[PDB]
């Protein structure tokens, strides 16, 4: 008949299929935590801090649908904002649940640890409703429930960080259990139908015109899930599509009509022409920053600009505000296919040729490397890459069909991925245990999240951790100070780290050469995920993909500029 | 004739005694710290994480005095605002330089990376005008000179954070140099003349009457930069003088008229009541937070309390608005004496006994190592306690004159210590080499921040690294859930940290007895700080001070109370 408020909080995250929570204890939490245990296929995490247990849910969040992490008041909290901030900008919807001081304490205003010593409980609150879609400070046993139920739906529909402050007393009050037996609505409210339909109707009557048509997946068309819709849009239409770094996985690059990543100005040149050619763009989730972008270098030759966003659409110059794309992109499926019905299809520009054969001893670059890791991958893999050469690398790396990539290009933490890989690697063990997570990392991103490879071996995970030993910050060394000493790193033994963290079972690898790299990555016991891997990549400290050796000349204008 | 921006603020660091620069680098802050690198006597710290950077900057400022850390824009400064609250809490100088955007970035709203994709500039700053004294965020070229004064001054003489924002273009244009040649006014305004007459009136009047007098320091005692004055003042008096967990260090505890530890009901019998018979109290900083107090346990019989304040004076209900102690203090030590000429000493409480001799083989238990440690301890030792069994066991201890204790009783953020110790490090060893550093944390707390070990090894830093092996976090046991999951941890090999960070030249060690204990502690070789090093404390699960004990039913009551 009646449940208590804070096993009601876990029974809606099961129910919305969030199954691992993250974050750190804190004496404001301690009893809300217990309630965790009391719901059957939840775990609490455990993490190592709070910054990474944010990273943490926000590679929960991209690979499951969404996540939770909770802290505790004030100095659990804080530690997170970087990690929620991040989430905010690239439309990531995780929960900051907050256990915070009861009602009585605040009341009294208690000089309580964790706090200003200032009496004021609200301070941290404020601060985190300048990174959060909402906010809730649950103050009422009555509304609570309700509350909750807002906070879960709006973090799912919106895609974005909600802030839950559950004050320690109010946990363990009773709710009435019979509010579980209605599910959350987690689905959009539907569009206004005119405003609809006149888009709807526009667009096909370009799509009937249009000679040269390209469809441009970026990071929304991902994060605000539309790659279902965009997938069929692709097959009924045969357009060419092309692909952001930020949307880097949210289409099937072994599809016949797959052209290639489109990044401006720092495209392959026949990647550049085949879309700035384009009569017609259907433009799904642009989010057009300047690592995406090449300092903002789109160079489109035409006007006849779609532009499809999760909360609104535009055409040409005409905006619709409210104008939800995952209804637009649902209901244009239904015509699409005679509207294409005369479209002559054009080329797609070749794949990048494969790295000729080289010998044995050859030592390993960033260019091969990144054309080479193609021949390692497999479908349903999960593909990191850190703010460094990495994320500016695996732009050239051919992914197989149904790869999730996660790449931070807009807000560029860097230590977002050790993190990110724990919660991805959660995620993809509670959706089939035969998805492998692989994380390409840089030395001095590792780091400032080292410590989140401890939960991964506490819970038997088993990601390939591949870390770039450049000797330093490498990207910052081609932006500026080749060789000042802020670009250097004290140096770490990598392949000691698992043990150190109490790793049992695990392999580590070293490779510097072509040969070592085939050997290692076309090995197949290597290729099945089996246990937890450190694999060490030596590479040269000047070594860069040479899209990143370009944004770097502009990025260092950019600042420099008077 | 001219010096950049950049140059001059570090020449103005300089000029206040800030020495090392905390922080991380970013590309809005890569032309910024090449200038530390143009003054001579300033370093560049290489932090591992910017939280971590900012605990550093925190512990340097307790021991230099003030303290810099640079962050990048968004990812940097948010990574470090536990940091930043945590030193305003307490009270620490810690001034927040952050590498923006250029002028003509923010002016046409570019989409860059470290932003949360929406134009808005202003965010960051806005979030952390909540922890600060004040900020600034630099647009012009003209003024900016004064602007960096006001806030290194700001940051000194209120001891608080402060945030400074510097655009990436403005900090290579030009300013006078003969700026420099004039220094910084680090004073304290002069109070309202009437104001303060009246309270050293009052006070001098207080003392004259008292029969049981007794001096009290606090927190702000030791923040507020009044520890010579508190020091004379018991001297001048001979008045029976106590101090609180959070001052810690801020008196002499191997002067004949030192009394204890008081904190409320949780004292040693005799120091409660000698402290609570008084019949006048000066209270030196006083800053009643519930682990500082035993949860507002005071009970005071006499209403004849005089609180010193940075910003204030009490008398009994009288309060005194703007009324600065410093000033108070040395003005009264100019009659105190002849006020204090007809006090007949009364006695204080006796130092805890010494441990019973026992034999070698009996195993570590925390009320023993807590008495023990004293005898490890020299004068002008920084010593630093973590938040857990460790602050609340150092209590316990007895200090050499001129020791510098740090225990982030209010904010109370485990990890702060791994940090902290860096800071107190790089300070120490700029006042004075062979200055020791001792550090006790918990196996806990060592991972949320772990990875500064690291930028100690790089520069040759030498602290004793005592880590408190209890398998998990007992503190929380002793609250809720002494079995619950949420309170266990990863096990690691705490000795292999130093070689996997890279270490060369160190020590480790494992004690688990009495005797392993004194066997180590006393040893001629151990007692130089000749190179860094790590000694696992071996401790049981659920051992702890019995003022933890304690606190932890009152904590615990506290968040339950309905
Ligand atoms: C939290 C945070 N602090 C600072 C930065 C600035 N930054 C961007 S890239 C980078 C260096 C990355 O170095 P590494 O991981 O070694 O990559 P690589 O050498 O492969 O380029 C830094 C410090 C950042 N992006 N995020
Ligand atoms: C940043 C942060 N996260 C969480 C907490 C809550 N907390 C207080 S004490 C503590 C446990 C400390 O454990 P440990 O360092 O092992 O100390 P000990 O076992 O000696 O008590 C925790 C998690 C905190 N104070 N700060
Ligand atoms: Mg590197
Ligand atoms: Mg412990």
């Amino acid at each position: 008949s009646e449940i208590t408020l804070g096993k009601y909080l876990f029974e809606r995250l099961k129910q919305v299929n969030v199954n691992t929570v993250f974050g750190l204890p804190g004496d404001f939490n301690l009893s809300l935590l217990d309630k965790i245990y009391e719901v059957e296929g939840m775990r609490w995490a455990g993490n190592a801090n709070e910054l990474n247990a944010a990273y943490a849910a926000d590679g929960y969040a991209r690979i499951k649908g969404m996540s939770c992490i909770i802290t505790t008041f004030g100095v659990g909290e804080l530690s997170a904002l970087n990690g929620i901030a991040g989430s905010y900008a690239e439309h990531v919807g995780v929960l900051h649940v907050v256990g915070v001081p009861s009602i009585s304490a605040q009341a009294k205003q208690l000089l309580l640890h964790h706090t200003l010593g200032n009496g004021d409980f609200t301070v941290f609150h404020r601060m985190s409703a300048n990174i959060s879609e909402t906010t809730a400070m649950i103050t009422d046993i009555a509304t609570a429930p309700a509350e909750i139920d807002r906070c879960i739906r709006t973090t799912y529909v919106t895609q974005r960080p909600v802030y839950l402050g559950l004050p320690a007393n109010l946990v363990d009050l009773n709710v009435p259990a019979k509010l579980l037996q209605t599910p959350i609505d987690m689905s959009l409210k539907p569009n206004d139908a005119e405003s609809e339909k006149e888009v709807i109707d526009t667009i096909l009557v370009l799509d009937k015109d249009a000679k040269n048509p390209v469809i441009l997946a970026d990071a929304c068309c991902s994060r605000h899930d539309v790659k279902a819709e965009t997938k069929k849009l692709i097959d009924l239409t045969q357009f060419p599509a092309f692909v952001t770094p930020m949307g880097k996985g949210s289409i099937d690059e072994q599809h016949p009509r797959y052209g290639g990543v489109y990044v401006g100005t720092l495209s392959k040149p026949e990647v550049k022409e085949a879309v700035e050619s384009a009569d017609l763009i259907l433009s799904v989730g642009a989010l057009l920053s300047d690592f995406n972008t090449g300092s903002f270098s789109y160079s489109y030759k035409t006007k006849n600009i779609v532009e499809f966003h999760s909360d609104h659409m535009k055409i040409r110059n005409a905006t619709f505000p409210g104008v939800q794309m995952k209804f637009v992109l649902q209901k244009l499926l239904t015509t699409i296919a005679d509207a294409a019905k005369g479209y002559k299809p054009v080329a797609v520009p070749a794949r990048t040729p494969a790295n000729a054969a080289v010998p044995a001893s050859t030592p390993l670059k960033q260019e091969w490397m990144w054309n080479q890791l193609g021949n390692f991958l497999q479908e349903g893999d999960v593909v990191i890459a850190e703010t460094g050469t990495s994320a500016f690398g695996i732009n050239q790396t051919t992914f197989p069909n149904n790869t999730y990539g996660i790449s931070q290009v807009l807000w560029g933490s860097i230590g977002f991925t050790t993190g990110a890989t724990l919660g991805a690697a959660f995620a993809a063990e509670e959706i089939d245990p035969k998805k492998r997570v692989i994380l390409f990392i840089g030395d001095g991103s590792l780091q400032l999240t080292v410590q989140e490879i401890s939960t991964m071996i506490r819970w038997g995970l088993k990601p390939y951790l591949f870390v770039l030993n450049n000797d330093g910050y490498t990207i910052q060394k081609l932006i500026h100070g080749p060789k000042a000493q802020y670009n250097e790193i004290q140096g770490w033994d990598h392949l000691s780290l698992l043990p150190t963290f109490g790793a049992k079972d695990y392999e580590t690898h070293r490779v510097a050469t072509t040969g070592e790299w085939d050997k290692l990555t076309q090995d197949k016991s290597f290729n099945d995920n089996s246990k937890i891997r450190m694999i060490e990549v030596m590479l040269p400290v000047f070594d860069a993909p040479q899209n990143l050796v370009e944004q770097a000349k502009l990025t260092a204008a950019t600042n420099a500029k008077q």
